[PDB]
């Protein structure tokens, strides 16, 4: 009945394992073949049958390649989301160059990537970590049409997101001492006044660099929140409402129940 709808009944379980339900396929884009962002890495679920998919591209942080947040590619995919995961024309560009370079590869992969035909265009989103965060949030600011935005232990010097219209989930480190969450997620988190839907979903514990790793919550939570949103998946807001509590890894849960 939803049109966009693709996998299983979703469990606890097949969010925390390695891989989801689609076998994954990877195709190289080289920075000498693109311009507006430096080339990347696209994964996508290699079946058809089930119909096109949502796209999402991914970027780093200051002075980081895509290979620090690699594991969320085919990660993601296999759930059912074509990834381009980015690098950034060159490793210092700021947030607000980063969010131009997000949106640069999503037009990129709908316009004339090689699996164009694979992407439902109207049904992209964008994350990212630590500065690529930043970008995440810029990139929202800029394309109010973005059906998710994923924001990973974002920084920015810019506080206030009153233009952002999309669904937007911000997983914050309790003690990064980088971006830290009091002066970064927190603050960016309570000015999406407009955003249709938001949470901060803040890692017990954790550090600036929890992203570099798989890490099983947070990949439960970015793809729970990239199906509710990007394709409507209703059957995922087990997972978001109620809000989960704040016990075990999680420090913290801000939410806007009922979606």
């Amino acid at each position: 009945a939803n049109p966009y709808q693709r996998g299983p009944d979703p469990t606890e379980s097949l969010l925390r394992a390695a891989r989801g339900p689609f076998a994954v396929s990877e195709q190289s884009v080289s920075r000498l073949s693109v311009s507006g962002f430096g080339g990347g890495r696209i994964y996508y679920p290699t079946t058809t049958s089930q119909g096109t998919f949502g796209a999402i591209a991914i970027s780093p942080g200051f002075t980081a390649s895509w290979s620090s947040l690699a594991w969320l590619g085919p990660r993601l995919a296999s759930h059912g989301f074509v990834v381009i995961g980015i690098e950034t024309n060159t490793r210092l560009d700021q947030p607000d160059s980063r969010g131009r370079q997000l949106l640069a590869a999503l037009d990129y992969l709908t316009q004339r990537s090689s699996v164009r035909n694979r992407v439902d265009a109207s049904r992209l989103a964008v994350a990212g970590h630590s500065m690529g965060g930043g970008g995440t949030l810029e990139a929202a600011k800029s394309r109010t049409s973005l059906k998710a935005a994923i924001p990973i232990a974002p920084w920015n010097l810019d506080k206030t997101w009153p233009e952002v219209r999309t669904p937007t989930l911000i997983i914050g480190g309790e003690l990064d001492s980088i971006a830290p969450v009091a002066t970064h997620s927190i603050p960016f988190y309570n000015s999406l006044t407009n955003a249709r839907e938001k949470a901060y979903l803040e890692l017990n514990n954790a550090s600036h660099f929890f992203p570099q790793f798989s890490n099983d919550t947070m990949a439960k939570f970015m793809i729970s929140w990239m199906k509710r949103f990007i394709d409507d998946d209703t059957r995922y807001d087990q997972f978001l409402c109620p809000p989960p509590r704040a016990i075990g890894d999680i420090s913290d849960y801000r939410d806007t129940c009922p979606h």
